């Protein structure tokens, strides 16, 4: 009946209310007011399951986790998992887009993926992982005004169009977060 | 460790085998080499559902099938269903690529999408399907010789290559036939009780 979400993102949340309809959806803050995972991994996978492995083991209940982030290959991977902090602490996206606008700059190479790793950890159960991607290209410089984070500059080419040019539902339907979550969902329907 | 695979294409089979290398992968052809399923869907998914509700009732097993194609957004989805058996009922898959690329002769937005429906059947299950698709851009020419169908015509811009000049095993990391049997996976994950 319940299921626990390592998030402090209400938006997240309650996109998994809808997925979990059958279940009692609990953000994290309710269970543990002070959650603090040190992200000690090196990939996206590893941040994912050491957060929904954390409140699971503390709270015999079942808890979903994700970590996301862009992958630059001509940069070998970066951002990586240091995406919302690339430039900094106080993690500006723009301070983010103008250090890798410039760190890449004159290269020609500029294939790129966002991935999302979504974590399911649990009492009866072994940890799962659901892995989703999407491909693109780094723009020249920024373009479009919706999303966040690296959707100006990132360039889909499928759409002919940066993440920014999209609205919210094209986002929503080629994303790498719900590829994850198609994953999962497949998953869910499997245990019935 | 065993899984039936309710498709003709040899093509098709080695993927799976290459996609499924824990399982003993069993075309149709082992058990069944006239299996012959009237595809008279309308879609991809339509095609798939024939073809493993079929099989899984002549066997009395739990089954898959694959039924795929590739849409070009310049010809608004061709050849879509119609991938297979695009330049005739002869099924040449030489024949099907020439057409479609004397079809794009100028044209220079060759954006195309690899679709792949997978539908599993069996007697204990209602039947259920899983969607995969990788995109691309469809060439000037044929570029490599492994994989099958419009391969070789099948550019993948994150590779630089077509999926024809990919590996087997590289191939089976990306394409959308991989793509769907990931779904398939996670619902077999799913149902050893969570």
């Amino acid at each position: 009946k319940e299921i626990v979400i390592a998030s402090n993102n209400q938006g997240k949340i309650n996109d998994f209310k809808v997925i979990f309809p059958d279940y009692h959806v609990i953000g994290i803050s309710e269970l543990i007011p002070d959650f603090d995972v040190e992200e000690t991994g090196s990939t996206f996978e590893e941040n994912a399951i050491l957060k929904s492995e954390a409140a699971a083991k503390a709270l015999n209940k079942t808890v979903i986790a994700d970590d996301s982030g862009l992958e630059v290959f001509a940069l070998n991977g970066e951002p990586g998992i240091y995406s919302a902090r690339y430039a900094g602490e106080n993690k500006s996206d723009e301070a983010n887009i103008e250090k890798l606008l410039n760190k890449l700059g004159n290269t020609t190479d500029r294939r790129a993926q966002f991935v999302c790793v979504i974590s399911m950890s649990g009492p009866d159960m072994e940890t799962k992982v659901f892995k989703g991607t999407v491909s693109g290209e780094i723009a020249d410089g920024k373009y479009g005004e919706n999303g966040f984070g690296y959707d100006p500059i990132f360039y889909v080419p499928k759409l002919d169009k940066t993440m920014a040019q999209l609205s919210k539902e094209q986002k929503g339907q080629i994303s790498h977060r719900r590829n994850a979550i198609n994953l999962l969902q497949a998953f869910l329907e499997g245990e019935k």
